[PDB]
């Protein structure tokens, strides 16, 4: 069945969350977009894309790199829809800011807003790991941005058990 999500908590209308491993709940989930955390190159050499990209034995890194040579990089704060492969239908490559390297915070909410033209999505937090942003200031804006319906996919239990803490005890 498509988009069989379970086992999230409901944080808002639109944002459910979940402890678990993007690309298993992918496998399971079969969902119609899955996000991946993308840079304006789309090379995906770790973190989630690199997870992503590793599932598809990198069938998702040759035809990021067909989508490069064709239409050249993602601008911060953009995305572009690609094949999910054996993960999804489509995958949402989707650029947060990396804050580590000077890029403009403001723009998480432009990266976020891209998820509103998809009516379901499985989803990272954006701009958290080497990107540098706060992930508690992440789920704020992806909560104040997203309006259809997200499926968060936390890796990290200690992460996932703060950023629920935080958000139901504010
Ligand atoms: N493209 C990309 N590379 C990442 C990401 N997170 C980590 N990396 C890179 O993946 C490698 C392994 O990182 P680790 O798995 O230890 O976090 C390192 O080269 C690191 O810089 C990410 O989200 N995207």
């Amino acid at each position: 069945m498509v988009n069989s999500f379970s086992g999230y908590l409901k944080l808002t209308d639109n944002v459910y969350i979940k402890n678990a491993d993007i690309v298993e709940e992918a496998k399971k989930v079969k969902p119609t977009v899955v996000v991946n955390a993308a840079n304006v190159y789309l090379k995906h050499g770790g973190g989630v894309a690199g997870a992503l990209n590793k599932a598809t034995n990198n069938a998702m890194q040759v035809e990021s790199d067909d989508y490069i040579a064709t239409n050249g990089p993602l601008k911060v704060g953009g995305s572009c829809v690609l094949s999910g492969h054996n993960l999804a239908k489509h995958c949402l490559h989707v650029v947060g800011p990396n804050v580590n390297k000077g890029e403009d915070i403001q723009l998480l909410k432009s990266a976020y807003e891209n998820f509103n033209q998809h009516e379901v999505l499985l989803a990272p937090l954006l701009s958290a790991g080497i990107f540098g942003a706060d992930p508690i200031h992440s789920l704020r804006v992806c909560v104040d941005t997203v309006r259809t319906n997200v499926y968060l996919a936390v890796f990290d239990k200690n992460l996932y058990d703060k950023l629920v803490s935080s958000f139901l005890e504010m």
